[PDB]
Formats: structure tokens, sequence, C-alpha cells
DNA sequence: GCAAGATACGTACTAGTACGTATCTTGC
DNA sequence: GCAAGATACGTACTAGTACGTATCTTGC
């Protein structure tokens, strides 16, 4: 068990060195002094600055804390969007899920051996098959295109958050997110389960709440 | 004058490529074939390179059709930019200016990634007033809000586009994205006007190019 | 192939100034902004210079607005080259292929002249004889004379239009010099459709530029 | 006497140096050899390579030989435009005329002091005096521009000639001198003015033939 | 594990060597752009020659190959039309770019890099698949398999050196096809000729299929 | 002042050339030029401002001042002849060191730092060898239709390969065989009937010419 | 005939120190633009230095004026608007254009130009014209005529340094018409101010009458 | 390492300020800089990489490290005694060799060879005298709507050639007495009532002023 | 407190230029 | 045959670079 914490630490100091300074500037002694392992210790684990940024690539579905099982499907959906959304503002609510998020966005180079499609893949599998769940608690009109809309989602929320950063350093994220599903769902949801939908704030930091406890 | 927009298309391909960070004024030498002498009479550091470039999308980027259905003019602005984004030499100011806004780099580089979003905000919501006084939106529209959904999700659908098939399928992403946004906001009967079609999206790309 | 147009911009503009022979390399080099090594990549000689900027005003002069009527085509082409000589940053490629044409030099700078002319009385004959099976021009005119006549005439109308008045009456000039030629030529009520006007002068200008 | 007639030595070689170098090229020097006078000799006539090349564009219009007064005053003016064509032709003509063409068409600049304004307002005037006196003479149709036709002829010819220079070095000029007036003439020329037109070469010839002698 | 940062490592050298040729390359690019630990490095290679000679003694090794083929000819014609995708592209193989810079740049014998040794594997391997068409009956009674082996190799560099130069890599496919158009037709069985595919859309099926 | 003008550009260049071919482009200097040239500063940059200038004129001097072939009764012999005398050339340790200095620049790489251009030797390769295809196209000894454009591009690129490669494996020593065998093996594909047997692709000839083509 | 030759040399002259500037000009440069013989020009003009100075003690005398004005301070706001038209084009006065050059531009003491003698002239110029307005009452009782022409000289120097820095010269007369109206306030009579003209249109008409 | 890099710096600064004032850019040589600086030729060149890079940051040090003035009751005063000051500090046989030279610098010409910026130093020029009218505006002190912008663009036009004119005439020994005549005459066109009595143009003041501003 | 690195300064070259002298060309 | 000039070569610099060592910064 001693290993298994030891490359949570290493995983955890690389996303914060990847945060800060992107793939290309970080080094692999950036993230040595970081963790403050020995190099043996993160010889174990990873090889390379590459096999490290793909790991925290690959731990970005699984790290995100999954919400309380809501009975609208939809608003399970618009609670993960504002949780995600509160989590990368206030920082402390995750580590790996703002370095993972820069290392998706920033554009880097094919001579560099990341594949962002990963992270990005999974993420749009996950939005689709809460949006399939909803069509069978029929949650959703007849004739959408669930698939068009999980990349939609997945798509407008990256920039959504990346204007978010720029202006208010991701201050009026939570307002934005929020604003995004406002406008998104009345052209695929039913109307009814549109007026069945939470989207004030103080819901949202209720959920924020009870993630951590 | 002349020298100063050779320098800053050359500049813009090499931060596409690159990335800010790891550019350097001597790549953007090289690739721009001016002396030594003639870019430091315009730019005496990387930073000041960056930061012209990024307040060039403004004027750089070509002007729309002007139309009475100011929401079908919206509509065409981003699929133009969405074909401008597609090319390589379509325009390489857009490209690495995109590049540089969106990549996050550090507060320690002094990159004002604002201004540019600030322009590319205030003239969407320009737009949506001027569709808003000819009845085209709902009457009391938050329309900054609005502006400030449309710059963000296009930036995001971009991203998302840039990943998964090299920008390849960002005319239908873009098509999806205001198809999807529009029946929030807009009136009845004005959605079925609109049009999406991709041999229109190439056609107001020849209007464009002066 | 981005620096030598700039190169050949540049060459164009100098060699307007100050005519073929008094020009050197070295005021190509000081106005074009590029490096020595940029500019022999792509030219070793002044002559090699000259020679390009020549068979460039074949492609980099603007296309005009194809009609029905060809004449009214033919009259807009030179209209407008009225103008692109009249400006100074308009074309630069124009002004400066215009005056390495005109100006005799000697033989002992082989620079062939023949060639852009060749190329611009090819041209207006190609729009003759599409105006001729169209039956916009007499059944049997001699239409290499006729190009041959119009290229010369226009020549001289634009140097006398350079001595007297700095280029400011050509517009006017080429306008007498099409309505006196044509009716030796132009069939009945032909001359009477054309648009010879000022106004409609400026506004193929706008049409032109892409 | 024996003043006039060096001065018309110097005039020659410099007219001759300028045709074949142009204004800027050429030197006082280049003036100076050619002429073979001795250096006062020049600077009593000249003081400088501009007042040389001034003068020899003022003698254009007075260079040129009158042809033999016509009954027809618009033949006249067909028959001094294929004469001056026949001259710069075979050269051998005259000497001046060439030089001083291409002193007028170079574009030179306006740093060089040169008033290339002269000989071709003169000539200008000259080509008005005669379409002033075949009006008079009713040669013309009643409401043709005098002015502007001037202009054009003036125009036109020195153009046509420039072009004739480029293809043929001048060889094809009386053809397309004729085909000029043959052309521009349909449009002021009286209709029967326009039958009683002579624009054959064998006429032409008969001139140069007849101006010599 | 060890065969992993290895691999890494090998990538990397091939990029930088690829990018600034052997000369202009140091050991200290090749750290950079691993992204391994100076002792990681230094374990696996111990300097810059013993680097480039390792990528060049991969050249073969680390070819990406094709569906096994009906006919031989066919197999070696795609392998060769695929090579000319996989050196035009941004994206292709590293240690392919890499290692024909490092043979066809000349260097000098002051660099202690062996050029024969990928060219001899390369030449070998040519051979091979000429040796096991004429088995499978493919290639023509008495021709020289060696000889033909050897200008294979040489055809295929320099249409590849012309590339470069004139279209920067833009036509290789075409001036790849061509040079096994031309070339064939003296050692093939005519009945192979016929049936052979030059085509470019089956250059890039095979490009597609290559996508693992 | 012609004539001296002349010879001492040619010892700039030969010996330029001697310098690149043995260091290449970048290591080069001007300083290494002066050296082996014998030339003063002054003199060397009076006919040549740079390296870069000094390498173009090398790459120059590969089409000009060529041996000439002399006139054969088979246009295709003359191509053959060409081919084989250019690998004596670049194979004897003179021969002409202007070929090998040119090959080397054409051949090699160098950085994004250096504008030499390489497309120019290599263009007036081919359409001189394209050239000599259409001379031979008719005096109908190759197909009538075959793509003469395609084929000096294909005959200048393997070329340059076959050399290349027997660089490395031989330095240069069997040059003239493989050039042999390129042309036996390519000529097929586009040569009437007839014309192929009446060729000499013999070292026996390709010296006979060589020596000739020498004086 | 004496008067001619020297002339034209002058004239040539002060284009190439207006073009290259005093230490980057040649006697050599000079005698090519003259077009006069080598014995021509030794005869008026030893040296280079020689030359400058006699341009330089030309600005003034070689500056066409005006038509004679009813206001003596519009015939000095017409001339100094006129100035800032002769500076600008292509085509002006080249002594005015070579001379300010030679005036402005430094070099050292090590050349031996006289700087200040055209502007002693220029000075006294200005004065002269203020003295002639103060008897003809235009200028105040209590006013220095002395210090307001070396202000004009001065601040008209400066006005047309930043211009040709700025706009190559382009603004030149709004930013001399800006002058003489912030400057004039402190030393006309009420009543003349109200009957200047400053106008841009006017400027033109004064330029258009400057044809001869 | 920054405390060092500073101090070489305005080592080098002075020091081509000095050579620039004296020979003007064209004729200043790197040579002439080098030797008068003291500093070896990597350390220069480590941080201006040619004679422009030079010659452009003397000009940017003409803007910053120019001496502050004290925060004065009238926004003019204020104007009127950087001006003065300024005038001071062209005069005196050191004040600062690079305010002489950048003013050296810009008012010359040179060839169409070099790429230096003069029109930034003139913009900062202008910049700075916008910003103290616009202040003054608001305080009230001229009038209220004066073109702020076009008295700045006149302000700084006339001292240049205020200077100019005292540098040929006097050496710039008169130059406080003409900077307060070109103060004393344009200031009652846009000043408010009042205001034009209360300004100090003495050479009392304006060395008070120079001697406050030196500590 | 110190290992990594960034930064600052130093040395030894090579590249580039300005201007000087020599030597051929050429048009009478 | 030779004066003007164009051209070719020479000398003495100054500019520019590559790579070396020293010295500070900084994040644990």
């Amino acid at each position: 068990e001693r290993a298994i914490r030891t490359r949570q630490t290493i995983l955890v100091a690389a996303a914060e060195v990847f945060d800060e300074v992107g793939y290309e500037a970080a080094t692999i002694s950036d993230v040595l002094k970081r963790s403050g392992v020995t190099k043996g210790a993160l010889y174990f684990h990873f090889t390379s600055k590459q096999e490290l940024a793909q790991a925290v690539l690959a731990e970005q579905v699984a790290s995100l804390p999954r919400v309380p099982e809501q009975e609208l499907k939809l608003q399970q959906s618009l609670d993960e969007a504002l949780l995600l959304a509160h989590l990368l503002r206030e920082g402390t609510g995750d580590p790996i899920v703002q370095g993972s998020v820069r290392l998706t966005v920033d554009q880097g180079s094919p001579r560099d051996h990341l594949n962002r499609r990963v992270p990005m893949q999974a993420w749009t599998e996950h939005t689709q098959s809460l949006f399939e769940e909803a069509r069978a608690k029929g949650e959703i009109l007849p004739h959408a295109d669930v698939e068009a809309l999980a990349k939609l989602f997945v798509g407008a929320f990256t920039g959504v958050q990346v204007l978010s950063r720029i202006m208010t350093g991701r201050a009026d994220l939570a307002e934005r997110v929020a604003d995004l599903y406002r406008h998104l769902m009345p052209s695929f949801a039913m109307p009814g389960i549109l007026v069945r939908l939470d989207f004030s704030p103080e819901r949202g930091s209720r959920v924020y709440e009870a993630a951590m406890k």
C-alpha cells in the first residue's frame, strides 16, 4: 500500500507542475523537486515526463467526484457540471483536474507524444452515458442526437471554462456554466423536465459542501 | 508599415507551431526573412510581438456581407471563422492568435489575453442588439451574457474540434452549436429562415477575401 | 514564396523612382527589409529582378468583372489600369513595370521588354475576338492590328498624361481614346450602350481588389 | 557663322549620346568626346548637361521638316506623321528627333530639372493648328473637340511609336502610324474627306524622297 | 520497463537529428526532448555518437510493415509507397526521418558513425524480399537479386532526396510509384506486371490500415 | 579587366568547392577558403560577398563547365555517356572538385538558418535530362508519348541516390557499375524496339568517353 | 553665364546634402549631379565645405516670397505656411531642404561649417518683418521684436523636425498654422487677430500663386 | 543576477550616449563605445546586439530615469519646471550625457541605411506632455475644450527647435531664457484667467528646481 | 543550504566593410 | 595613343559569433 500512496504523491506533483508552466516548459526535475521523492522512487512508477503527463490525462474522468445518485438524470449532469465549476474555481477541491485540463487545452506539438484524445474521448462517452440514461427515463425530446450533444456539451464546457479563466480567473465560472445549461437544454430536454431543473447557485453549493463530507 | 505585416504574419505562424514560451525572436527572424535591424524598429521583445499579433485579430479577420437578418450574419461570422481556423495559409494571424489566447502560459509572461476576448465579446453583443431591435430575438434577452456564452461556446467547440479530428469537423460542430443555442433566445419562425448549409459556408469564404 | 513578393514589390517601387540603369541591388535590399541572404535565394543580379517584375504585371494586375458586352469589359480594363497607374500604393508592380517597359535603356541591359507587351497585346486581341463572335465589332476587322493599336495607343496616352498633369487626367484621356477609336470597328448601336462615366470607373476599382 | 555651325555640332552630339544611354547615365564628357570640340568651345554654348538636354528638347518641333503645302489639310497631318515615322525608322533622316523623343518618353526624375512639358506642349499646339485650319477648310465634322484631338493624336503617336520600337525596332512603324490615322479619322473627319485621303505606303515614301531633295 | 526508457530516448534523439542533423545536435537537446532524467539517459547511451548509431541500427528494425500479400512484389511496392507517406507528414515515424537524415548527410570521417550498417540492412531486407518472390515465381528466370536490391535502395534514397529539395517531399508518392513503375518491367514476370497496383487511392488504403 | 578576373574567380571557386566537399556548408569558413585559394580577403569579397554566394556559385559551376560529350548517333547513348562520365568525375581523387562539392551541397540539408538555393542545380539537371529525352523522342528512339518530364525527374532522382549509396558503401568506387545497372533497367520501359541492344553500357566504353572528354 | 553655372552646381549640391547629409556627401556626387565639367566646378568651389557653406549662405537669399500684403503679419504667416509646402513635396526648392538639413544636423566642430550664418540671417529677416509691422501698427506697444524673432525661428525649425520624424512632413502645414495660431495672441493687436487667415484653403491659393 | 547587470548596462549606456553625442549615429563605432565604457566585447554584446540596439536603448533612457519634478500645486508649473529642468540638463558639461545623446540621435537624419526608431522618444515626450495638460484641464487651469493633443505636439515641436537654435547660436547657454520665452508666449493662448500671473518663469526658480531634482 | 538552472561576463576567433591602389577598356 | 572611367585587387580596420567560464536564483 506504500506504493499506491507514493504514486499519487508523484501524480499530484506532476499535475501541479503541468498546471503552472505547461507540458513544454516543465522538466522531470521540476516534478522531482515538488514530489520530494527519490530519483529511483520516481523511476519505479514513471520513466519519462511524457509517461507522467499521459497518466494525469488518463485519470481525469475517474478523478472527478461523482454526485449522490439523483432521481432526475439531467439534474445529475447539471450538478456534475456545476461541481466541476466549483472544483476548478476554489482549487482546494482537486489538484489533478486543473493540470489535466491545462494539458488537454494547451495545443502543444505533434513532436510531443501526448495523447489529448484519451481524456476527451472518455469524457464524451461519460456525457453520452448520462444522456442515454436520461432518454431511457424519458427526459429528452424524441428525435435528439445523443452523440452530437455529448460532443457539444464536452466542447462548450471546455471553452466556457477557457473564457472564464482569461476574464475572471474562473470567478464567474459558476454563472457561465449555469448559463450554458440554461440555454442548451431548451433544445433537447423535454419541457416539464425544464421546469423541474434546479439551476440556482444555492443548490450547487450544497453539492460542493456534501461532496467533501 | 510594409515589413510590420510581414513580421506579424511570420510571428503568428511560429507562435502557432511551438507556442509562446517555446518560441524565440531568432525563430521569427528566420521565418520572416527581414533583417535583424528591420525587426527591432518595431519589436524589442518576444512579448511585444505576441501582444501585437493578439491586437491584430480584430482588424485582420475579414468582414462579413451585411444582412437584414442579423442572426444569419452572426452565424456566417462563426462559420467563416471555422474555415479560417481550418486552413494553414487562409489566415496565418487568426491561427496563431487563437493558440496565443487559448494557451495558459503563466502570469510571468505579461500577455494580456483579455483584450482579444474583450473585442470578440463586444462584437457579438453589438450584433445581437442589432438583432434585438429588428425583432429577431426575445425582447428582454441578456445580450451581454449571450455573447459571452457564444465566444466561450465557440472557443471550446474549436478546441474539441482541434484535438479530435485536426479541426476538420469544425464546420459541422459550429453548425450544431448555433442550432442548439438559438431556440433559447430566437423569436418564433426565425430558426427556420436561417441557412446552416455547408455549400453556403464555402460561398461566404469568397466574398470575404479582399 | 512569401519573401519573393515582398522583394518584387520593393523592386518595382525602386525601379519606378530612379529607373533601371540608376538603380542598384543595394537600394532594393534597403527598401525591402529582407536580409542580404533572403534576396540571393531568388535573385543574383539586378537584371534578374527587373525581368521578374516585368513577367509579374501579367498575373499581378487584378482581373475585371466578366460581362456579356465584351467591349465594355475591354473599356473597363483600360479604365481600371488608368486608376492603377495614378495611385502610388494601389499597385506598386504596374507602375514600376510600366516605367521599365516604356524606358529605352540600352541593348547592353539584356531586358526583354517584348514579353509584357506580347502579353498585353494577346490579351486585348483575345477579348476582341470574343466581341467579334458575339457580333459587337464589324465581321472582318483586323483583330491583331487593332489590339496592337490599343496597346500602343494606351501607352502614349499614359506617357502624355504623365508628363502633362502627373497622370491626373489619364481617366478622361483613355475615355477619349476609346470613344474615338470605337466607330472605326464597332457595330451599329454598340457605342451608345457603352458606359464611359467616371463614377463607373471608380466603381469597378472596388470589385477588382481581392 | 562659325558659331552657329559649331553649336549644331554640339547639339547633334548631345542628342546622339542622349538617344543611346538616356539623360541619367550620360555625362558631360560623353557629349564632349562625341562633339570633338574643346571644353571652352562647349562652355560658350552650354553650361551643363541639363542646359544641353533642354535645348535638344526645345528644337523638336522646329527640327521636323515641313512637307510641301498640301491642298487637303488633313492629308498634310497624315503625311507629316508618316514622314516622322520614316525619319525615326531609317535614322539617317534626322539625328536630333531620336534623342529628343527618348528624352521626352524616358520618365527620369523630378531631381533632374528637365522640362519635358515644352516639346510636348509645342507639339500639341502645332497639331491643333492643323486641325484648326482643316476646320476652316471644312474637313472635320461640325462638333469635334479640336483641342482634345490634338492631345489624343500627340499621345497616341508617342505610344504607337513606343510599342513599335520594342516589338520591331520601329520596322513596322509606317504601317502602325497609318493604322492609327485610318482608325482615328472616321470619328472626326468629314466622310468624303475620308475617301479622299491617301494612306498607301507608296505615297508616303514619295514624301521621304522629296523632303531630302 | 528498461526497453520503455530506451525507446523514449531513441525517439527523441531521432527527432533532434531529423531537425538539426548530427553535428548541430547536442546530448543536452536529447535530454530535454526525451523528458527522462540525466541518470536515465547516461545509463543507456554515453555520448551523442552512441545515440545516433542506435537510431541508425533501428531503421529497418523499427519500420512498420504491411498486411501479408499474395504477391510479394506488391508487398515490396506497398512498403515503399508506405515509406513515402511515412517520410512526408509531421507525423510519420521519427526513427525513419531521423536515420534517413543521418545516413544521407555526409558529415566527415572525423565523426565515427557507421552509415554502411543501416544501408547494408536495408539492402539485405530488399534482397530477401526479391529472393522470396523468386521462389513464388514472381520475378523472371535470369535476374540478379543482389544488383536489383542495391539499385532499389539507391534509387529510393535519391528519389526521396530530389523530392525533399523540389517539393518538400510533397510529390514523393508519385515519384516512388513512378520509380517502381519503370524499374519492374526489367525483372518482373509479365502477368505480375498487369496484376500490380501502383494506384494513389490504394496507397491511402494501406496508410489507413497502418493506423495500428 | 576580364581575363585575370576569370582566373582568380576560378581559384576561389575550386578552393570553395574543396572546402565545402570536406566539411559541408555550415562547418566551412570564408577563412578556410582564403587559406586554400591563396587569394587576399578583398580579392574574394570583390567576387563573392558571403559564404552563401560562394556556395551558390559552385552549384552554378555544376551546370556550366561540365565536360561536354561528343555529338553521338543516338541521343540516349549521349545521355548514357553523360551519366557514366559524371560517375567517373565524382570518383577520382580530383576529376572535378566542383562536381564533388556541388553534390554534397545539394544532398546535405542545413538549418532554416541558410538561404542556399538547392532547387536551381536540380532544375538545370532535370531540364537538361528532359531536353535530351525530347530530342530522343523526335529521333524516335523512345516511345512517342512517354512522359519526358517524369522520366527526367526519375533519372536525376535515382542517379542522386545511386551515387549517395555508392559513396557510403564503396567511396564511389563501384559507382559506374551501379549507374550502368540503373540505365540497363530503366531504358527498356521507354526505349523503342531495336534501340536497347545498340547502346553501349560497357566500362570499356565509359573510360574511352572519359579520357576523350578530359582533353 | 557664370551666375548660370554657379546656380546649377549649388542646386545639385543642395540636393545631395538633403539626400545624404554633409559627411556622407562627396564632391564627386555633386559633379555627377550638376552635369557640369570638372573644370567648371573647381572654378567656383574648391572643396565640399565651400559648396555647403554657399548653399547655407543662400537660405533666405533664395527663398521665393509672396504678393505684398496689407497686413505684414499675414505676410509673415503666408511665408511660413508657404515654407511648410516648400519643404514637404518632392518638388519644392532644393536650396531650402538642403540647407535646413545642413543647419539642423549637428556634424562636429571638426567640420568647419558656420551654422550660425543662415540662422542669424533668418532671425534678422523675421525681426525686420516684425519691425515693419510695428510701424504699421499691427503688433502691440510693449513687445520685444528681437526675442519674438528668435522664438519663431527656433519654434519653426523644431515644429519642422517633429513633423519630419512623425509624419514625414505630412502634417507640417497644420503644425505651422497651429504654431502661429498660439504664438500671435501674445504680441499681435486684437483686430489683427480676427483679420488673420490661417486657413488651409488659403494656403493652397498662395501655393498656386507661387507657380511663378 | 540582476544588480550588477544594471550597473554595467548603465556604464555602456552612458558611454554610448557620450559617443553618439560627439560623432552622431553613423560615425560612431561599437569599438568607440567599448573603449569609453571600459567593458569587454562579450559583456556589451550580452546586453546590446547592434549599434542600432545601443542607440535605441539610449533613446529609451531619455523617457525613463529623467529627473522627477515635485508634485506642484499647479499642473502647468509642473510642466514649466519640467521644460526649464531639461534646459539645465542639456546645458551643463555633464548634467546628463544621455539626454544630450538622445536629442542628437532624435534630431539628426541618417541614411535609409538605419532602422533607428526616432518616433518612439518623440511619442513618449508628446504623450507625457499631453498627460500633464489633461490633468491641468481637470484642475481647470486651462481652457475647458483646448486641444490638449495639438498643444502637446506644439510644445514638444517648438522646444526641440528652441533647443536646436540655442545649440547653434550659444552652445545651449541661453537655452533657459529661450524656453521661458517659449512658455511666456504660448500659455496665454490656452491658460485660464488668474493662472498666468501665478506661474514662476524666473531663472531664480528654475535653478532651485534644478539643484533639488539633482539629489 | 544547495542542486539546477538561469543569468551574466570573457576570450578567441570569423565575417564584413571602407577605402586605398593597381590595372584594364574604350571611344575619340 | 590616351584621358575617363570601369574594373579588379589590397590593407586595415570594425562588426558579429561561438563557446567558455563565473556568478547569482530559487524551490525544496
